[PDB]
Formats: structure tokens, sequence, C-alpha cells
């Protein structure tokens, strides 16, 4: 048993939910809260950029000193941080950004990430501002992901969308 609250079971290890992953993180404070990260850990915008807010900048800073130390990440990689003040652990993964370029086989690789964590709150990879279609990738989700993970779509409309279209 664990704290998410109002998901709907799409299959044995994932849950979704139209929910704001700021908030969501906020009231569950989450073991791990994934963050659509870039591979500069840059968090400018989408949910990144909204992660970072609530964490009055504090993200950025703990990320430019990682990014300073170790170099960029690979687009399908992560890295494992501080979940500051929306979870103990936050894990930031580089799903490809279709707005450059980025081949979306590297989807697969970038969920494969969740696998390393029992539970996990994230949001569809590539999703929103990074250009895929979320359809794609929450099929990737369910397809690759074997641990639990509960996904916050933000988006109302999209939402329904996934659950109607689900297979
Ligand atoms: C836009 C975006 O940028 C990014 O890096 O990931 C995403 C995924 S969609 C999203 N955007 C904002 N808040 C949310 N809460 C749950 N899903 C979302």
């Amino acid at each position: 048993v664990n704290s998410f609250s109002g998901y709907l079971k799409l299959t044995d290890n994932v849950y979704i939910k139209n929910a704001d992953i700021v908030e969501e993180a906020k009231k569950v404070k989450p073991t791990v809260v994934v963050n659509a990260a870039n591979v500069y850990l840059k968090h400018g915008g989408g949910v990144a950029g909204a992660l970072n807010k609530a964490t009055n900048n504090a993200m950025q800073v703990e990320s430019d000193d990682y990014i300073a130390t170790n170099g960029p990440l690979k687009v399908g990689g992560s890295c494992v941080l501080s979940g500051h003040n929306l979870a103990k652990h936050c894990l930031h993964v580089v799903g490809p950004n279709v707005n450059k370029g980025e081949d979306i086989q590297l989807l697969k690789s970038a969920y494969e990430n969740f696998n390393q964590h029992e539970v996990l709150l994230a949001p569809l990879l590539s999703a929103g501002i990074f250009g895929a279609d979320p359809i794609h990738s929450l099929r990737v989700c369910v397809d690759t992901v074997r641990t639990n993970v509960y996904l916050a779509v933000f988006d109302k409309n999209l939402y329904d969308k996934l659950v109607s279209s689900f297979l």
C-alpha cells in the first residue's frame, strides 16, 4: 500500500491521473519524482521549469554543480539528484526532444531508467514541449517499465484521450 490517490489503473504496474506533477509531489512526497530533463539540466520550461520553480531554483543550483563536475547527460540517460521539497529524490530523465531531431527510439532507453526504482511519480517522457506523440509515449511506458509508475498528465483533454485510446 502507498499514498497515491485517484489514479486509474492501466496495467499491473502503470497508473494514470489528470494532475499537476508539482502539486502531486508536494502532497505525496514520493520517494522518486521524475523530471523531464534535458542533457544540460537546464530547467527552463515544461515539467522541468515547473518543478524547478517549485524548489525556489534550488534544483537548478544543484543541477549546475552536477554538470560542472560530470558534464552533460546522454539522451536516453538519467541521474539521481535531490528531490528538495517535492520528493526524497528526483530522477532526471532525458527523453528525446523531437523539436531537436532526436531519435524517437531513444524513448525506450529513457523509460528503462525507471526500472531502477521500485515506485515513481512521473510525467510522460518526450511529451509536451519535447514534441513526441503522448499516446506513443504511454505505449512505450507500458511496454518498458516493470516497476510501479504513477503518471501525472497535466492537461485534462489529453488525459481523457490517453485513457479512451488505451489498448
Ligand atoms: C511540458 C513538459 O515539459 C517536460 O519537461 O515534461 C513535460 C510533460 S507534460 C507536463 N507539463 C507540465 N506539468 C506537468 N505535470 C504533468 N505533466 C506535465
